[PDB]
């Protein structure tokens, strides 16, 4: 089933310059007991970033045994705790810093990754969906629609059922979505089960850096205003949508006000959200909602408030009848 309220659980993609890196030093999967907390809080959908270069250290080669087995174990813990998991290839449409579709990283190698991901995990009950690439940007933008088709073809070799979450150019900006997304209308899914997934941060430059506070002329509808181009594009083209990332600092009511207005608009349109982010090794990261001694997490109350208002049976927005 489709939960409107979900969270990112980040950590497996950390310290991306250390490849392969060492689990528990450079990157972090959920420990035992991790999902039990969020399950108890009423959050039952998790988006889970993975680093492509760790899953597949050589293009077209078998998946890495150590890192892929950590994914196996996370999915097991998810299933044990009634957690639905969106696997996220958290790679900005690049492999070892080279754009998918260049000579260095042919689209067939990206198709290969997605085939092996689907082949390994389509049988797993905790797997909910594939977010096939996180936040394409920059020099990857123009090649990304062709890359996405290869990723879709890859998953569909082995998983004919589950939703594919398709992000957009420009860090999958919700605010700029229709500037680029017409290129995604060419994508073909044989299973006809794609969901487009945009991201939204509400600091001025939408980077999620939150270097400054809200500012005196802060607009509390800024979150709604920044997802409206995305949701309206979905309505215009009869598509289904999703917000894969949104996060705010914990230290100004204006941020929380904008978050509440955002969740209201997403609820009205049956658009799920994955809050960015929870995770086992965030420290004092300003957007973290992971419990931390002495750190307040007002955002989690808003998530629970809207988890209880979730009356949707499928990804929105609704089509006209
Ligand atoms: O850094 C790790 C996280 O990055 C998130 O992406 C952000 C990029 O890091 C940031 O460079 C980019 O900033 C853009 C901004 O989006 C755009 O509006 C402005 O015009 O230009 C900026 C670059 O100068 O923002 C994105 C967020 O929108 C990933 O989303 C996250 O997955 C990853 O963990």
């Amino acid at each position: 089933s489709v939960d409107l309220i979900g969270i990112n659980v980040a950590g497996a993609e950390f310290t991306g310059g250390k490849l392969p890196g060492k689990h528990g030093t450079h990157y972090f999967f959920p420990p035992e007991g991790y999902f039990e907390y969020w399950s108890e809080q009423g959050i039952h959908t998790v988006r889970f970033p993975l680093k492509w270069e760790r899953l597949q250290p050589s293009l077209n080669a078998e998946l890495d045994d150590v890192y892929a087995s950590l994914v196996d174990d996370m999915l097991d813990q998810a299933k044990e705790n009634d957690i639905k998991v969106i696997l996220d290839v958290h790679n900005y449409a690049r492999y070892r810093k080279k754009v998918i579709g260049t000579e260095d990283v042919p689209v067939s190698a990206y198709q290969d990754l997605m085939e092996r991901i689907a082949k390994r995990w389509q049988g797993h009950d905790a797997l909910f969906a594939y977010d096939i690439m996180n936040a394409p940007y920059g020099s990857a933008d123009k090649l990304w629609p062709a890359a996405a088709q290869a990723g879709i073809d890859g998953v569909r070799k082995y998983d004919k059922k589950r939703p594919l979450l398709i992000e957009g150019a420009s860090w999958s900006s919700a605010a700029r979505w229709p500037r680029y997304a017409d290129e995604l209308l060419k994508l073909k899914d044989p299973a006809d089960n794609m969901v487009f997934s945009a991201h939204v941060y509400i600091d001025e430059d939408a980077s999620g850096s939150y270097k400054k506070g809200p500012g005196k002329d802060f607009e509390p509808m800024i979150g709604v205003k920044r997802v409206e181009p995305f949701v309206n594009w979905l309505k215009e083209h009869g598509k289904k949508g999703h917000i894969g990332e949104f996060g705010i600092p914990n230290d100004d009511e204006r941020w929380l006000d904008a978050m509440d207005k955002l969740l209201a608009y997403l609820n009205e349109n049956c658009i799920p959200i994955n809050y960015w982010a929870a995770g086992p090794s965030w420290g004092n990261y300003k957007l973290s909602i992971e419990p931390k001694d002495g750190e307040k997490r007002p955002q989690v109350a808003l998530l629970k408030k809207y988890a209880a208002k979730d009356n949707c049976s499928d990804f929105g927005p609704a089509k006209a009848e």
